[PDB]
């Protein structure tokens, strides 16, 4: 019955000094009479402690949701060191067992270009903001806008997809108001990878 | 057991009447001894006969993995019938269905724009000419690049991305030398959709010094 799910920590947590990377073991399915779970997590084999198991989330579908979470170092995920999670319940009949690590291969530095939009897209009401990063390697990448300190939220970016060569791209695209742009505001395409000078680069982006 | 995942037509081979729009029913994790995997498939609640079964493909993981694949109308779809797919197993306790059809909701037709290199990339051996395709519905669409009649296929399109709006977007990126842009020769990111005047438009880029 019981079904288990790894998560490996949000990019942005693994990159960014200050936040905390997680590695959260999702355990769904868990039935009322059987309702005790119990997690062993390893580092490379090696049995690791002090994770911190949520309460049972009871769920619509009159089963529980267990969730333990254990905090990893960024080095050691950087690393590339797979961590595994070691699920044990009565309703099993033998434990069940996941494992997750950053994706492995030779890391590579994505460029990073900004594109104005088009004089057609000019007469629009809006206009779009184009980030152009590529040549990255692994796809593990976070892509965010900002004028000054505040930041813009009003940008999707697409998948990162696979080039001719080994590395990968993508696109971010910043829809904003046609008269902001024209009264010539900054905006800025940051960009995070495990590969960039410092884990951070950082694009502007004006009328001339 | 044997899991279900019906996939549509490309949308290059809905809007091209010369290709062959295909449903697939793709069926993975069938075992050894119940193999035998039985499709049927239904268009607005009606059993057509005319499928194909492609031979199982054994994986990686001891498991198979059957394919049944329809031929639809090109007008058949673009009316946006329902396409149905029931699988029977022995190892199922249930015939398994499932449903697919083009988008319902009112089209919306594609603005694209061509944008040139930045100077930063013009250092570099190659450059990127880049066709931001947007504000399209559905996300049936289909980009080529060209210059003259001749075709250029050293590019790749990004997968349909659904904006803040029900619309979509997508970005394609075609890769040329950089003596080619700087000769000032012409570079044309064609796109097709449904939305489309005819069916088709055409956006044309050069070096514009
Ligand atoms: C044994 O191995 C086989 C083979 O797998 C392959 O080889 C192994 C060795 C590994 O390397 C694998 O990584 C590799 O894939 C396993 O078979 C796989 O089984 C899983 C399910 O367990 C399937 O997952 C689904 O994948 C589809 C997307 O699949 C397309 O894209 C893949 C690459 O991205 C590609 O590999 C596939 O071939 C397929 O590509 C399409 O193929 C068709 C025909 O081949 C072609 O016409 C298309 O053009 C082409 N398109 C593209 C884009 O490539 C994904 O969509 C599924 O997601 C749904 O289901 C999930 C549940 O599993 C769920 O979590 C998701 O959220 C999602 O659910 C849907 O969500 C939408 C939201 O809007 C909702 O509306 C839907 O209702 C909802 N549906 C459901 C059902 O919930 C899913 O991830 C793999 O496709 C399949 N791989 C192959 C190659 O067949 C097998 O499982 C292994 N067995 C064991 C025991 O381990
Ligand atoms: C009772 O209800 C439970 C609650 O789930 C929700 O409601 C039910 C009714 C359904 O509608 C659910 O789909 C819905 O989520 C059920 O739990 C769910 O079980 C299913 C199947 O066992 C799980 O599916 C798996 O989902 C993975 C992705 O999971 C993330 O995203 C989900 C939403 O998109 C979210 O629900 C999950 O919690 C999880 O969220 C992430 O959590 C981490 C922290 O742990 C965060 O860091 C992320 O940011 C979160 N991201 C998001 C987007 O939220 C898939 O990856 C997984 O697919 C993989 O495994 C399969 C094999 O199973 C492969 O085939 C596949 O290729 C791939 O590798 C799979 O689809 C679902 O996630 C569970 N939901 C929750 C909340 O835990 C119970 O199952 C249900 N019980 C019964 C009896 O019905």
């Amino acid at each position: 019955g019981p079904s288990v799910f790894l998560f490996p920590p949000k990019p942005k947590d693994t990159l960014m000094i200050s936040r905390t990377p997680e590695v959260t073991c999702v355990v769904v399915d868990v039935s009322h009479e059987d309702p005790e779970v119990k997690f062993n997590w390893y580092v490379d084999g090696v049995e690791v402690h002090n994770a911190k198991t949520k309460p049972r989330e009871e769920q619509y579908n009159s089963t529980y949701r267990v969730v333990s979470v254990l905090t990893v170092l960024h080095q050691d995920w950087l690393n590339g060191k797979e961590y595994k999670c070691k699920v044990s319940n009565k309703a099993l009949p033998a434990p069940i067992e996941k494992t997750i690590s950053k994706a492995k291969g030779q890391p590579r530095e994505p460029q990073v270009y900004t594109l104005p939009p088009s004089r057609e897209e000019m007469t629009k009401n809006q206009v779009s903001l184009t980030c152009l990063v590529k040549g990255f390697y692994p796809s593990d990448i976070a892509v965010e806008w900002s004028s000054n300190g505040q930041p813009e939220n009003n940008y999707k970016t697409t998948p990162p997809v696979l080039d001719s060569d080994g590395s990968f791209f993508l696109y971010s695209k910043l829809t904003v108001d046609k008269s902001r742009w024209q009264q010539g505001n900054v905006f800025s395409c940051s960009v995070m990878h495990e590969a960039l000078h410092n884990h951070y680069t950082q694009k502007s982006l004006s009328l001339s």
